[PDB]
């Protein structure tokens, strides 16, 4: 029995807490496999979009919109959508959906909760969602009003939003980050 | 290292074995919660579609198509698509996709594998897929070329294919089958 406004006054937790459909759900504990893919994924995206100020990928950033407050594993925002203070530095609060959300499964994660979170992002303007399953070496690709797409062939390139089109990431390259 | 033709010559297992993307994957072990929803779900669908020979819901029926051989928890076929022998009785082999596939999660089930199986059905003519998550009291609804839809409000009706439009099943009714 808690509202979003009430939830946002509460202190941060480790792992972070999400406010989904009126419920407070704590994110899963960090795991080796999860961290390896997460850190390398942010690094590879930013190497492609950050130099020419196209976009920026953020680790564990809180996104509050559409009566939910979530913490995607990776949130990617195009430059024009990054909220900034008057001095030009990035704002502490993000009240908008990412342009590209990336979720990586870990043993204690709820795949149903993650899928709902990705679909909620798409409902509020997200261009693309990625659901990475390390165990199955699979990526589910989510686009607004389109059937979920499956990528699991080692040589297959995983689609990226058009602002990140210079990124050519194969399934084999992604899951090699576990090695 | 096995083909579909070779796989189909092999003996049946308990739990049943599926042939997906050239791999043999055994279904999860039966569980109480899973069986309660599965048995009641087949009963409720057939009470709506079997009397007027609209369709028929089958438990654990093997469906072999598009180089895969799967065993959906529940397969629903419209009357005109039920394969029949010369004498008019239902055939032992189904070489086509169900009109409606229903998958119910259980503790050892791979939600990624199930989603791939539902999406493979849609690629070969299935009208609708249901992914029931008893633990999260959620139903994911899959339609060809449409974004996945989420149903989790207790009073919400879960969509059904138009041949089964007389079925009005709420989320609360579905998960009450666990009580
Ligand atoms: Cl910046
Ligand atoms: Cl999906």
């Amino acid at each position: 029995p808690i509202t979003l406004d009430e939830f946002l006054k509460l202190p941060e937790t480790e792992p972070a807490s999400e406010y989904i459909e009126g419920k407070i759900i704590q994110k899963p504990m960090p795991q080796g496999k999860h961290s390896a893919i997460q850190s390398e994924c942010v690094s590879v995206i930013n190497s492609v979009v950050k130099p020419q100020r196209i976009a920026r990928a953020f680790l564990e950033l809180r996104c509050t919109f559409g009566d939910h407050s979530t913490v995607p594993d990776i949130s990617v925002f195009i430059w024009s959508r990054i909220p900034r203070e008057e001095n030009g530095e990035i704002a502490n609060i993000f009240l908008i959906a990412p342009d590209w959300t990336i979720e990586i499964l870990s043993p204690d994660q709820s795949q149903t909760k993650v899928t709902k979170n990705i679909l909620h992002c798409l409902k509020h303007g997200t261009q693309m969602g990625w659901l990475i399953d390390p165990d199955e070496q699979t990526v589910f690709v989510y686009r607004p009003q389109q059937e979920t797409e499956v990528f699991d062939e080692p040589d297959a390139l995983v689609p990226v939003p058009s602002f990140a089109s210079e990124l050519h990431l194969s399934i084999k390259d992604l899951f090699s980050w576990l090695l």
